[PDB]
């Protein structure tokens, strides 16, 4: 796989973050996390779904650069969004996200599976660490 240059536009969500991505703005879901709501007609805002997309966005504001990376399978969700990991300053914001306890990993089945043991190793870390969603 290979990472790919960006620009940040907007930081959107837990999961979402909206990028110039080949001199073209579009918004990207970040692949194998699954974070707690923040705007949903049903149930509305879960517990952690603001911490998470108040890391999320420290990520990435406050990074120098920012990577797309694409995985092996669909590229693109239903609504649009881009599945990919994406890297602020070399670091993975999927990965650190869940290492905080702040997401979950989810499966998808789409092709997208190449960093599966990464995520679900920081998975379990926080989970030990009984981690914000793990506590």
């Amino acid at each position: 796989l290979h990472k790919e240059p960006a620009t940040l536009i907007k930081a959107i969500d837990g999961d979402t973050v909206k990028l110039m991505y080949k001199g073209q703005p579009m918004t990207f879901r970040l692949l194998k996390v699954d974070t707690p709501e923040t705007k949903h007609p049903k149930k509305g805002v879960e517990k952690y779904g603001p911490e998470a997309s108040a890391f999320t966005k420290k990520m990435v504001e406050n990074a120098k650069k920012i990577e797309v990376e694409f995985d092996k399978g669909q590229r693109t969700d239903k609504y649009g969004r881009g599945l990919a990991y994406i890297y602020a300053d070399g670091k993975m914001v999927n990965e650190a996200l869940v290492r905080q306890g702040l997401a979950k990993v989810a499966y998808v089945y789409k092709g997208n599976n190449t960093h599966e043991q990464l995520l679900r190793k920081a998975e379990a870390q926080a989970k030990k660490e009984k981690l914000n969603i793990w506590s």
